[PDB]
């Protein structure tokens, strides 16, 4: 295909070891765009999707491109760097969590892909955004708006010729995978994790939590795409404080927008003229949101306790910094 394309195939993959996926304080920053594909690559071999799902090379290093292209360069946060890092702590989840001993390949190939391709063409705007604005999108979907579209790009781009990494599935097993994408996907709209896990936390804490009932495992998969979506929040603190940066200057460039284009005033959270409050913020989305999804996820596997403590670590940094 292209010259990015021919790079990409042609490279050597290095380990998991060498390029550091395995750990929960795994960090991009020093990676070039092609680094992080092959890091995506070698996600793809060691999970074993590659041998199992009998991808040909060039198949998936073209559908990796294809991903990688259909995120925004202009977006501050919800860009190609945040799916992979999701899409990273997902495969640490995995291994260094042990969650893949617990899951089915064909379980694990639906959340590799969905973490890879769950903000795809993401604009910078939440759902409410849209939705006051009248964009086209929030003609089409009632709710989890932006997640419904993230979901057709990611179908798109998986039907795309030369890109089809699901090809050597049963056409039962491609049903399946898709709707387990689709699920996965749309959980990452908030709104459904707020609503839905009231109930994971009761059966974790009356520990009837069964990973055999298929509406629990539904549940689970949907609580772990969450806990891989925010999972900034639990990096160590050099990482941490460059992400919400990022994070504040697409909460804030969406306020300027809502006053330019709405003539509203944005909320806090996305009034610049509040940057001194992110501290007390970043403790209230951790206490709110954060923390008892970490804690719950360790109930269900003890080797995810790095994430957690890595959330414990961030609110205490930032507590301090409210304290001023
Ligand atoms: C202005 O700048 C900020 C303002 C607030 C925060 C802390 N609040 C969030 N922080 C993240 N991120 C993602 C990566 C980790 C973390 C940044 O550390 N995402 C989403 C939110 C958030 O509040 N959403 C709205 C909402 N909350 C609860 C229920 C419904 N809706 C962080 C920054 Cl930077
Ligand atoms: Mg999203
Ligand atoms: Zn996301």
């Amino acid at each position: 295909e292209t010259r990015e394309l021919q790079s990409l195939a042609a490279a050597v993959v290095p380990s998991a070891q060498t390029l550091k996926i395995t750990d929960f304080s795994f960090s991009d920053f020093e990676l070039s765009d092609l680094e992080t594909a092959l890091c995506t690559i070698r996600m793809f071999t060691d999970l074993n999707l590659v041998q199992n799902f009998q991808m040909k090379h060039e198949v998936l290093c073209r559908w990796i491109l294809s991903v990688k292209k259909n995120y925004r360069k202009n977006v501050a946060y919800h860009n190609w760097r945040h799916a992979f890092n999701t899409a990273q702590c997902m495969f640490a989840a995995l291994k260094a969590g042990k969650i893949q001993n617990k899951l089915t390949d064909l379980e694990i190939l639906a959340l590799l892909i969905a973490a890879l391709s769950h903000d795809l063409d993401h604009r910078g705007v939440n759902n409410s955004y849209i939705q006051r604005s009248e964009h086209p999108l929030a003609q089409l979907y009632c709710h989890s708006i932006m997640e419904h579209h993230h979901f057709d790009q990611c179908l798109m781009i998986l039907n795309s010729p030369g890109n089809q990494i699901l090809s050597g599935l049963s056409i039962e097993e491609y049903k399946t995978t898709l709707k387990i994408i689709k699920q996965a996907i749309l959980a990452t709209d908030l709104a459904l994790y707020i609503k839905r896990r009231g109930e994971f936390f009761e059966l974790i804490r009356k520990n009837q939590f069964n990973l055999e009932d298929p509406h629990q495992k539904e549940l689970f998969l949907a609580m772990l795409m969450t806990a891989c979506d925010l999972s900034a929040i639990t990096k160590p603190w050099p990482i941490q404080q460059r992400i919400a940066e990022l994070v504040a200057t697409e909460f804030f460039d969406q306020g300027d927008r809502e006053r330019k284009e709405l003539n509203i005033e944005p909320t806090d959270l996305m009034n610049r003229e509040k940057k001194n409050k992110i501290p007390s913020m970043q403790v209230g989305f951790i206490d709110a949101i954060c923390l008892q999804l970490y804690e719950a996820l360790t109930h269900v596997s003890e080797d995810c306790f790095p994430l957690l403590d890595g959330c414990r670590k961030n609110r205490q940094k930032w507590q301090a910094l409210a304290e001023q």
